[PDB]
């Protein structure tokens, strides 16, 4: 919602309020799942060619009690400048490049969206990264852009790795780079690839599984947008990179997302999509699945402010001693919601 | 405060800065209190007959260290659907029905509404419940109104009590359901009635005191409002539902609140209040008091915006072995404050 | 930005994004510093010479993961009235009147206003502290202004130090009071005297170092500001007062901080300063120096919303037995950051 413009600045505070509830045979899971968002977007003028902006955004969770703690957390925020043609660069807590492709797949109900985490190395949300875009390659090609970032080391807590944002081993990472393209072939088709690389930490490789000296991913995908059908698929490899359950790295991966769904003009928005996560090579457990199921919803659209949905998991995944060991749930989930937004 | 009203769509930015400061013998009440309450209000059309709502209220501690942790928590949060007549729902962190009756005495400057806690049941706020009400009994009768609501489990933290929102014992519960009634009888004189019923847990029967399969509560009240006069009087009945201290729950319990006040056109408001707890039949400890105390108090107003309040609580209770155990406080304390809201 | 305004109140949505990096050979402080503050400040209209007034200022840390805890606190909240000529009166957690006057020198891009911390008696941010202002002494004289505050006491969290609000002996206080005064002597020059004096509790004489009933500051400052030229120059001499590293309090010591800078019309700010903290007499350590450096750095001024800057400390402390222990650093910082603010 804008709030505030005038004198060449404008303000946005937007967010929401989501009423959730979980059914599930998992109890780590089942249960009230209520949260909210709040969020702040700036932009001011400064020349005819120059432009500042600014976006935060907040997540507070409200399904505990009001003496429960750690409830709360930053998910986006970064400054920069905009220079009209020649592009933009912005730094701070912001998304990944590699998110630029497999976004493209991240639209169900609820699930989804989970062959990678967050603080996942450039996969998704991350701290301290510079990033620089460029929109219709100049003004010269349309519908073709690019981008190029580089994220600084986030080590450990004390010792040598140490920095002054120190987190555990599963969320560290050393210096390393990344970029995208993206172009727009026709009528509402877009292809895109992706590819990241950085270094790894002493404390990454004195995990159970997983060793290197870097990690990387290589992601290409397919989008399908127009008639009120929507189509997309994306792919992806990595080395080192994807988390095993609470025990380490993948040596290496293969990861795969579909989605498709169709838009009623009277609101309902039918979605059926499938996703894997096939790991190679897990020091002593040999080749097995990391994450695999089949999901079945739709949403309901009262206007662009009010929405309710139903959200089916159907896991696939077998019980075994590996699932076990990593803490990768094997149970089904059942989601619905009421949510307004401004 | 309405910050934003266009094309349909409503906000409302609220809250206070409230000044306080405590002055007791307790030493684990004495001193600084400053506190600030933030929160948002939104409405949305959709017809003529369907419109969409959302709320969400924060509490941020400010009397203590910028190092210190665990000082901000979320009070209300939840969305709703209100379809004029038929009456409205809406689901997510709300108030218990019976508030709906123990309100009309928890109007004191800074103490009072104290026979009952928090993610008590539901006798106050609480986790995942979804609620419906009905206003002048579909339009026919003029006053009457009345509401039904459930909540789900909220288990423990693991083992198979276990729900994703796990907590301690002392705020566990089971499913429940919960109904009030209120009626407008004449001249600024109503009358309310309210019952809930909820499953107990495991872990709530391995409790020091207390010991059944449900929790009870049967609620009534009344009040007069009229020519600056307010008056007003409340009387529940519990069974293995209220707190006894930190020991466990009172095999069955008699709460009574007495409120009054006077409203000068000037803007001073004096009042005067009593309450009490008794609890009966306490495994080994007979029949306690567990919250008894007379309350004199004035409150001034500058305006729609600014107050200043004194208040004073004279403590009845006697120290003894109970009080003693269960960690419950037996010294005065006097309030003193300066408040701002928007 | 103002975000309201009508029918006597108004309303102010404040804040920041900060873009941080540091560089440095230490550890604990080298990496991402991203961070941001949101703020509001209201004032309502009561009479034609009353008039209520409340402020809130929050900081929210976002260098870290979405796990991560203790990432947000609170830096001021207060409210107060306003009585047109005969002053002003407000409570809560505000600045000691010590800072009326070192505020003067704490202008530089990143770095300086350190020798005193926060929650430091009444030489910073303070929590539970009263206070009265008068401006032109009356309507008398002009450019004259003083202020008289007070602080209760903010013990321990259990024993008999022991108040509600209990946190470390680092950061308690006993019963205090403080005043300031400033005048305008002529064409942008200005001085000011400011003293304070508060208990010590029992806690803080079982600490390493320091021994006294009583701690006292005396300071003295200078500040020329005129013709895009800035000048600021201060002095202050502490007993029992200012903390050395993690072990304790100096007996006594003597802080002198100074500032210079130029303004050019088409937006750079360059800046130099150097400050020290000398401690004697520290229980079998001597005579020590506690803190010194020089800095030097620049800030670029887009507009009233944007600039960018960097700034570079060089240190000039010695590694040493005492600086070891108190934890106290020795290296060199250098800040680059990109800023927008509303
Ligand atoms: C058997 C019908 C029961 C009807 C109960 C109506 C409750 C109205 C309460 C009015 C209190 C003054
Ligand atoms: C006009 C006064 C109406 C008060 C209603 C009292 C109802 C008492 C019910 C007792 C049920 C046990
Ligand atoms: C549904 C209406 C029930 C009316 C019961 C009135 C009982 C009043 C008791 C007041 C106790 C302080
Ligand atoms: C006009 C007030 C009528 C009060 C009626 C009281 C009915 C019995 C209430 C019993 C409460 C324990
Ligand atoms: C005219 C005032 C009527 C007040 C009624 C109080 C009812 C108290 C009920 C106590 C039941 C044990
Ligand atoms: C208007 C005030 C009504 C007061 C009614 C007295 C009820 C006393 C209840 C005692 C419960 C043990
Ligand atoms: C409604 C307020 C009445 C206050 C009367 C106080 C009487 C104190 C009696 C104490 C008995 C233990
Ligand atoms: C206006 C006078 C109201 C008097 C109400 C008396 C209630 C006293 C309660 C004492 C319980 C022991």
């Amino acid at each position: 919602a804008e709030i505030y413009n005038k004198d060449g600045n404008k303000l946005d505070l937007y967010g929401k309020i989501d009423g959730l509830h979980y059914f599930s045979d998992d109890k780590d899971v089942d249960g009230d799942q209520t949260y909210m968002r709040l969020g702040v977007k700036g932009e001011t003028q400064i020349n005819d060619q120059l432009t500042g902006y600014g976006q935060w955004e907040y997540n507070v969770q409200a399904n505990n009690t009001e003496s429960s703690s750690d409830q709360a957390w930053t998910r986006l925020a970064f400054a920069g400048l905009k220079f009209g043609d020649a592009g933009s660069f912005d730094y701070g807590r912001n998304y990944g490049v590699v998110y630029d492709v497999t976004s493209w797949t991240d639209v169900l109900p609820e699930f989804g969206g989970d062959t990678y985490g967050s603080d996942n190395f450039l996969q998704s949300r991350a701290n301290g990264v510079a990033t620089y875009r460029n929109s219709d390659f100049f003004g010269l090609v349309d519908g073709l852009n690019f981008a190029l970032q580089y994220q600084g080391k986030n080590g450990s807590v004390s010792g040598e790795g140490a920095t002054n944002n120190g987190r555990g081993a599963l969320k560290q990472n050393g210096d390393g780079f990344g970029t995208s393209v993206t172009y727009d072939i026709f009528d509402g088709i877009s292809a895109g690839f992706a590819y990241a690389n950085s270094k790894r930490t002493d404390d990454q490789n004195q995990l159970l599984l997983g060793e290197g000296d870097h990690a990387e991913t290589y992601t290409g995908g397919l989008k399908y947008d127009a008639n009120n059908i929507y189509l997309a698929t994306q792919y992806t490899q990595t080395y080192n990179a994807t988390r095993a359950g609470s025990l380490g790295f993948a040596n290496k991966a293969q990861n795969f997302e579909v989605a498709a769904q169709y838009q009623f003009d009277f609101g309902l928005r039918p979605s059926v999509a499938y996703l894997q996560s096939k790991g190679k090579d897990l020091n002593g457990y040999g080749d097995q699945d990391i994450l695999k199921y089949v999901d079945v919803g739709a949403t309901y659209y009262f206007n662009k402010n009010m929405s309710t949905y139903v959200d089916y998991k159907i896991n696939l995944l077998d019980d075994n001693s590996f699932t076990r060991s990593a803490g990768i749930s094997t149970d089904d989930v059942v989601a619905l919601g009421l949510v307004y937004q401004f």
